[PDB]
């Protein structure tokens, strides 16, 4: 099981592969406009922190105005051209599709995002991508249930190597569901993993236990 | 099915009650540290905005650091004299337990909060508590499921009056959990409930009959 | 279990309504689009055709462009004044659920359109909204599954009068799939209904039925 | 629960009316053809047979070449006035549901036969028909499986009065089956419902217990 | 749930009637030759025992190699005479069910018994049988799983007032089945009575509670 | 749902009727070894402590060496005229059962305890029994897994009148397991009740609330 | 399946070796409170008493007041060096994890204990942690059921090699509820364990095989 | 799926070897005293009977009146230095679970029986039992369902070669319980054997074929 830090900010990314073993981290333009930095600031940041590190995929997604399968496959280029660890997002749509489908000829790794549906994530798997992204969190705030079990299910049966990441994940709750699915990573932000690893019954135990100690 | 408010904060508790039909307000020492003004202050206001409003519980905590039933029914006395839309909110615990039963005695609405198990509703339900509140979102945030429905479930099979109030909801799917169970009333935040109310696919629709519409004479 | 025509062409309307016993019409801008005659016209002739009628409901969406609550109010009390037949159809948006309030307090009755979530479908309920239309079809299009029996058990355990008008229909195992669940009504168009009402196997018995009454006296 | 005789024999019509109670008898263009009789004539001898016979429907389907509802309707106001026991057996068909809706408002009892799916009899309920038959054996003869639980799931939902006839029966499990899905009638063959009566565990505890009574005094 | 004595020693049903509370008792042709007794002997000493004794039906199988309808209702008339308790038990056979049939007709309570299944249980239900006995130990002797379920809900559902008495019973295991099912009755011999009021955890709890009380003034 | 404090100390039964609100006290021949006073004195305080108390049951075990329903039926007879608020408890044995027919004919409350089977719980209401006592905790020990779900539906089922006492208790968590089951009484520790009532998410929502309560004016 | 003995009494340590095949110990800072020796004697004991005993890990807690990662890793260092059979228990903490991953870096084997949800067993594994110790009588003790199936169940899928340790078990039927998840080692009490071994029911087969071996030659 | 007679009769042993095939015999002190010979020449008789027969257990019960782990893995030596076929069948108690970790660890084939929960069965697996009976039909006859399942299940989990002889079977719808979960063995009297092979749609069907053959 892999834990992607879904976040922008090098302290929290270097803080969670230092000491919580991540082992990737996912970006999307909204992570970067709270970064405060610019785009390409954010990259070169990113690109000199894991200079040598390898197996340390970081998804960066290209311009999300590119309408047409041939502007995304010549900016996602320049892009994964900047650090070997990049892995051009590209979202689930036809020229997303037909962009995934280009990057992945030509060696680009690719995650497919914005996946709703195991529909919208089938596609992704028949064209080779590395990753297949299925948002959770956003569905659920409309109140719809979150289709994850389908897509493991399906992606296992037809063997497909795409690797699935459960994304839009917000407590540890939807981690251990991701988890029970057989999802191959989980993308959560540094608080949501701080907190999975917390509990109150810990503290509870460990009041008894500093007594005990100091009994003896 | 009643949706409170989780807010102290009247400007949303304004609009939610005109635009949405809001039951209820409740609140929480957080909520009220949130909220900027004093204590005492929130509670004028509420007072006020409600005054004559039937049927509008407002549920308030007392002293979090209150250790003795006897404390408890004293400050919450004090808080129920305010205005007859407060309900005292007191923490499932020996001393919270023993101090709701007293309150019920006297005719003082009390809103046990802080169960997060079917065996700490159960006893919340045994002294005639109007209200009980059993969280999800904190359970969750540590990877814990959320025995809702059993609490719904042992409520029914006995038939008690006390009122299921699924707290700490975070999404409408939570809320859709809560309804599905039986549960009678949900708070929840202004924004958890607005974004509940959207559907991304409700945005699509009215742009293909908002072309329509423009293709039609 | 009532069968409403989704249709704005009279012609199948007089056909369902006197063949089918439909039991109401709906109409969303792109059927008005695709009637080919002006909207202001599609409703006069709806106006007249069932001027005697009454508890044939006939659903008439407002401009898809309103955006606010107020200008919604207006428009739909205008389409409402034009036949008591009249429902006026409002998307689940921010200002529709609160034009819909309004409506229904004014005694203008309201159909809820372009839910696709249960906890969408509550709040039209919680305002008394006469119907709520969850869709189906759009959803499974883009292979998602379609919360039609959480909103019809939600709708019962709460005891909601709100009728739910299940959407979007394509086939009769979805027409089948509604009536499994308990959906008050199922809007679906002409040829929908014509096809749910035909089976291979009724041709291939009337055709061994046929075969035997002819070598018979 | 009404067992029917699926037959056109009145030496099993007979019998089983004074020995195994059937309530009704349920024929068809191939029964009829089977009988060796002309048609008319099988009907002068039911109508006699039943003259006083009340509540004993006997379904009786019209010429199965009718393809217009203004035939079907002439064909079987004259099979009805031959005794107040027939019921006019009318196919699944866009012709047989309005001839059948408009023999029910005239008051006469109509039986929609060669229902195969819960689409196709769901308008049958919903146009006041006597009788719905599902049939089950045909469908099992292609290796289909037998919508006859969700029919009168359907039918119980929405308070239908239309009784459900379970026809083309061939075995008592299949009797058990309709009785466990909560079936009005089920109509079968003489001999489908002898061997229902039987079991070899029967004959063996017969063997046991004819031999301990010649081992007593 | 009713508990009848699978007995015909009267030794047997005078302990469990002052001591068990047996509310009937059933014998069959292999329980009168295990008495020793002659069948009239037998028959005239229940007959005495229970002379004034209401509501305490004794079921009694008639000659079991009678194979029309007519010699057993004959022969069954006499032996109902000879006491008001008296139930003929018929075999489920096709001259027992006619025979049921004309009994009940004149008023002679009977127990169609040796029904293996469900198909073969309906029909003593439609002609008025006052019990029904399907058998289980018979079966799972020979590797079958015992559709009692099935015959409780089919009684349910049609509303049938035949009471079911579940037979062949051999431990306890098997009248909680019948009890999980809803059976009315449970026919079981006198050992299997006994040993199903007893535990080996009440004999260790029994040791447990006699030491404690030894060690206590 | 009824809480019994399965205690014999008056300490916690004076303390658990006045804070907890229990609802009767059972006591068993191992928990008066306990208490350290000698038997008839532990019932003399009891007597005296729930005099005017009416409704408040008092189960009290008789000598657990009784092998006799007439020596058995002798000194529960006596235990019982040393108040009105004490209940007989008997083992579930043959004597003690025929002893519980007999008390229970002449208006003696009695308390069939020590069933560890649905089927030895059937006998005990079979004759009226005031209380049924299914123990959980003696058999869990040993590896077996707790039959309770069958004794409520079975007693539901046959509309029994018997109150079934969940006993052996020693976790909150078995509390909720008869709770969801519809067990009508639960008996247990003075402990179990306390730490039922806790949870370590009510400490952790205490210590953020009341640093809350520190931020705000 | 290996079944470690929660204790740190060395006489009960060397019992379960000898008889019962313990696979390991477990102890923790209040079952040391209760050994009476002081903490450093208890683990000289338990180091010479398993100097070469391959294969039986003695899982020794570290100061539970330690709130650094680098404090934790120089206590459980010293602690490590003491006995090669001893497995530093780290509590899941945020410095704990963090301190269990420096501690299977350098070799030392760590059990990150006081896990009560699957997301806290999973940055245990995530860091290679030799065992994680999930607890189940403390959550139950609050009315919570207990998720072990889940970690089991998870560990499986990703394939972790930490060995899965259920904790605060009581009774030998949650013995068997871990048997029947999957997990690894289930440690418990001296007395759970005994108990676990013993049923009723071989008490009472063993009086019956006594009487028979006696009736004998 | 082994089938051992539960029985001490020589006559009913003999007979199920040579029609039915048994694989192996179980006897407790109760079917030694409904035998009506003495103990020793019961042992005796089976001993020579299947002296040279080779994987033919024959499990023999020690004195149910011993309570020391000492005494009972010296009683049952001597059985054991009868016949090599013969298994000696211990009840699952403290002593019992004892004096079977010492029998297996010299090498003597032991049954622990009187086994009724699955973790009193656990045992016996972990001190590498040749064989565990659970009994079944004395739990039913006081009204308790019949943990059968989770014995099999559990035994699988963790491999464990103890084989289980499901015991206690009264009617041929426990051995095809035992058989629907995967029990090992299952020991039924001559008779449980005998009514299970037998069916009366097996003599309705033989009417209609014997009637069909004189139509012919
Ligand atoms: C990329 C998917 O692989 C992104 O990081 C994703 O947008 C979301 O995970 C998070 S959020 O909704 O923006 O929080
Ligand atoms: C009262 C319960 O009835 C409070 O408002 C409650 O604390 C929580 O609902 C909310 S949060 O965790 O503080 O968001
Ligand atoms: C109104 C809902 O009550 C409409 O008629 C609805 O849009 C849809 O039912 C149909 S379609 O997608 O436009 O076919
Ligand atoms: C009428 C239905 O109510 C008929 O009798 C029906 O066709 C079938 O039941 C029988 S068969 O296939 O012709 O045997
Ligand atoms: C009557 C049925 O009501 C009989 O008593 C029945 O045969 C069986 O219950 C018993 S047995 O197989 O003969 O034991
Ligand atoms: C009476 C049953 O109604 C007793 O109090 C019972 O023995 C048990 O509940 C408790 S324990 O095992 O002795 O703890
Ligand atoms: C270590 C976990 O591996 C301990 O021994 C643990 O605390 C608990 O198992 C027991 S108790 O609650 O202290 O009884």
């Amino acid at each position: 099981m892999k834990y992607f830090l879904d976040s922008a900010i090098l302290e929290e990314i270097r803080y969670a592969y230092e000491n919580w073993a991540i082992d990737g981290v996912t970006t999307n333009p909204r992570h970067i406009m709270n970064s405060g930095k610019p785009f390409l600031t954010v990259l070169d940041e990113f690109a000199s922190e894991f200079k040598g590190v390898e197996n340390f995929p970081i998804s960066v997604e290209i311009n999300p105005h590119l309408d047409n399968a041939k502007d995304m496959v010549e900016e996602g280029t320049k892009i994964a051209k900047l650090s070997s660890n990049f892995v051009i997002k590209i979202p689930c749509t036809e020229p997303g599709l037909i962009a995934a489908k280009e990057f992945e000829k030509q060696g680009i790794s690719t995650n497919v995002t914005l996946v709703f549906s195991p529909s919208q994530a089938l596609q992704p798997a028949r064209i080779g991508a590395k990753f297949v992204s299925p948002f959770v969190g956003w569905k659920e705030n409309s109140g719809d249930d979150t289709y994850i079990q389908d897509i493991v299910n399906i992606y296992k049966n037809y063997n497909y190597n795409t690797e699935i990441i459960v994304a839009a994940l917000r407590n540890g709750k939807q981690i251990v569901d991701a988890a029970k699915a057989g999802a191959h990573i989980v993308t959560c932000g540094f608080d949501v993993y701080k907190e999975s690893f917390q509990h109150a019954f810990t503290d509870y135990g460990l009041n008894k236990f500093r007594n005990a100690w100091d009994n003896t």
